[PDB]
């Protein structure tokens, strides 16, 4: 395991980091602490830590408290080995259509949702651990566009609400090697037949 060369450094930011289409932001293990961008509460007016334009990628960062409004993804993004030490309002939001992959990493202490899906998308979560969360995935409430979610090699502890929730009959969730400790209801979708194993 190669700890990254920025391991032990702390980058304190005062504005959202924009990653442009075709770019990969590689933190090399840096921890980021945002200031003046939110308190990580449930208030909806916080700034994202990162804005990933379409086709932008992010890897190898630790996001410290306050988690603010996390990572805004505009589609066709790979988010790799990102650690949310303390999720803010939410950890990552899909803001526009495309494929978004969260691969590796982990999240902790999400008062409400970890992942917010606010546009039609294909959303994959792979090799990921989350503990003390409300929900892992929430399609924006009362929307009926289609998302397809894949949960692959995902381990969840202490889920207060549910693993995933959608109000869309056309959305689907697919899982493979999903382990869930301490959750009363796995999936809150219009019908349970929207949920599949593979
Ligand atoms: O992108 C965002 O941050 C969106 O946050 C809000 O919406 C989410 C969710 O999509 C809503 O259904 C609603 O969720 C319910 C409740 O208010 C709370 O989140 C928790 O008890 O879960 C409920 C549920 O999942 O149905 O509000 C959510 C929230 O984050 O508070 C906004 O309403 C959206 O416009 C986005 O800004
Ligand atoms: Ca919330
Ligand atoms: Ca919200
Ligand atoms: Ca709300
Ligand atoms: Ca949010
Ligand atoms: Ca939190």
């Amino acid at each position: 395991h190669h700890v990254g060369t920025n391991t032990g450094g702390v980058l304190v930011i005062t504005d959202t980091i924009i990653v442009k289409s075709g770019q990969t932001y590689d933190g090399k293990g840096i921890k980021i602490i945002a200031q003046g961008m939110g308190d990580g509460s449930q208030s909806e007016n916080q700034k994202p830590i990162f804005k990933l334009e379409k086709g932008a990628n992010l890897k190898n960062v630790i996001i410290g408290a306050p988690g603010c409004d996390g990572i805004h993804c505009y589609g066709d993004n790979v988010v790799e080995n990102v650690v949310w030490e303390d999720v803010g309002e939410d950890a990552l939001t899909v803001k526009s259509e495309g494929v978004v992959e969260v691969i590796g990493g982990s999240a902790k202490e999400a008062a409400d949702a970890v992942f917010a899906l606010n546009a039609p998308c294909t959303f994959k979560v792979k090799n990921f651990t989350a503990t003390n969360i409300g929900k892992l995935v929430r399609q924006n409430g009362n929307t009926t566009f289609k998302v397809v979610i894949y949960l692959e090699d995902v381990t969840l502890n202490n889920v207060k609400s549910c693993v995933a929730k959608s109000d869309s009959p056309v959305s689907e969730l697919w899982y493979h090697n999903l382990n869930v400790n301490n959750c009363k209801t796995l999936f809150e979708f219009p019908s349970q037949s929207q949920i599949h194993q593979y």
